[PDB]
């Protein structure tokens, strides 16, 4: 009844080019059985969109990658929100929640800003850039780690950490090999800066330790819970602005609409999520036997579930290959939904916003101008380099 298909989500032709894959993985059916990992697949909207709110069924806690914790040691300390289910998830939950506030978005917006129109106004001052290094990575290294409240020794070791956790969730392949082996110097970084002493107060981490008075956490749980901020907080916003980017280079009639109204700068960020999704996929876990689809999954089974093919459905999207910035994006996966829904989505989005804004403002044109290279990930979809010459406006 389950179709059986080869397809390696994982290989490097499928990131080279996932889409008629992901084509092929939609419309096999609901759901497919992927035996290449020994795994369940779900590519359309509809059945994602299910599993991601059905956590009591597509639990967190045995890990949100391939590798299942009751079969086998997770490759570092569980987190306490990303790889919980409620109730455990709930109070580690709300301290992330009010960490990253709406009313903490105030504190950090107008530094924030500055620095995104900074930095377009300096590279409009080179032309010929490298879109990812001089501006996806550049810009959050500019603003996130000083968020945090870091100290500025080590921080080289944020994005290869950040690297390996996107990697540890695929499957035991080279990608995640090559991140696991000799990663002990950049673990060892990122935990010792989660101790309360290595945080600057006033930062996010700072105030993460702060509600170890509440009752909300312990102290024990404050470091985990900052290593969660320090895993899944910078390299996905680098993805994400690198997405926006890339999608105004490629979609010339998009920038102008963009310049003539910087108001859509949200949105505009919002649909480069959806277009791109530059986390591919998570992982859940049965704890149940369970139909979906059709299909009896049993207990105990990993179900992949694809949000970038959810986030291009024909089922659900109207034109779901082009990147229209007045799209109504609400429902898209590309930060999750439910329970687990990105809980930094609030800062992804200032991010975004406002270097889209600053974009809007100050640039004319966007053009590819030497060679572009995409950068692997078994869970991130991301270029490596992508030169464009910047037009003033
Ligand atoms: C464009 C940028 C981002 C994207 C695309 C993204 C994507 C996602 C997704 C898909 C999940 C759901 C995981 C699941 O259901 O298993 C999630 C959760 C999470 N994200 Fe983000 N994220 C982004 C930015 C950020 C930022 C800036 C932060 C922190 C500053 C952050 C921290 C977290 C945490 C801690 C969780 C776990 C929440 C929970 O399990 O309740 N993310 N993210
Ligand atoms: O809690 C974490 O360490 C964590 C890591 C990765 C993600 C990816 O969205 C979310 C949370
Ligand atoms: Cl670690
Ligand atoms: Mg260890
Ligand atoms: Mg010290």
């Amino acid at each position: 009844t389950i179709p059986h298909l080869a397809i390696d989500p994982f290989s490097l032709d499928f990131f080279d080019d996932p889409y008629p894959d992901q084509q092929t993985l939609r419309d096999a059916g609901p759901v497919v059985y992927l035996d290449k990992w020994n795994v369940y697949g779900v590519a359309r909207y509809a059945e994602v969109h299910a599993v991601l709110n059905d956590p009591t069924t597509f639990c967190s806690s045995r890990g949100v990658g391939l590798s299942d914790f009751k079969k086998e040691k997770p490759w570092r300390p569980p987190s306490l929100i990303l790889e919980a289910d409620p109730p455990a998830h709930t109070r580690p939950r709300a301290v992330l929640s009010k960490v990253l506030s709406p009313a903490t978005m105030k504190t950090i917006r107008d530094g924030f800003a500055a620095a995104a129109d900074a930095k377009v106004d300096e590279l409009l001052q080179r032309g010929c850039i490298d879109a990812i290094a001089d501006l996806a990575e550049a810009y959050p290294l500019s603003v996130f780690p000083d968020a945090m409240g870091l100290k500025q020794e080590g921080r080289e070791h944020l994005l290869p950490y950040a690297g390996l956790v996107f990697n540890a969730f695929g499957p035991p392949n080279e990608l995640r090999q090559t991140a696991i082996e000799r990663s002990a110097p950049h673990q060892a970084y990122v935990n010792e800066q989660c101790q309360r002493p290595n945080l600057a107060p006033g930062g996010f981490g700072a105030c993460i330790h702060a509600f170890t008075d509440t009752g909300e956490i312990t102290p024990d749980e404050a470091p985990l819970l900052v290593r969660s901020l320090l895993s899944a907080g910078l390299d996905t916003t680098v993805n994400g602005i690198g997405a926006a980017v890339y999608c105004l280079a490629r979609f010339p009639g998009e920038l102008q609409r963009l310049r003539s109204d910087p108001t859509l700068a949200r949105n505009a960020f919002e649909e480069a999520v959806r277009f791109e999704s530059p986390v591919q996929t998570f992982f859940r876990t049965t704890t149940r036997e369970v139909e979906l689809g059709g299909a009896v999954i049993g207990e105990g089974e990993k179900v992949l579930m694809f949000l970038g093919s959810a986030n291009r459905d024909p089922r659900r999207w109207s034109d779901p290959d082009l990147y229209d910035i007045t799209r109504k994006t609400s429902g898209h996966v590309g930060f999750g939904s439910g329970v687990h829904m990105c809980v930094g989505q609030l800062v992804a989005r200032l991010e975004g916003e406002v270097m889209l804004s600053a974009l809007a403002r100050k640039v004319a044109a966007i053009d590819i101008d030497g060679p572009v290279k995409r950068r692997f990930n078994n869970t991130l979809r991301g270029l490596e380099s992508l030169p464009v010459k910047l037009t003033p406006a």
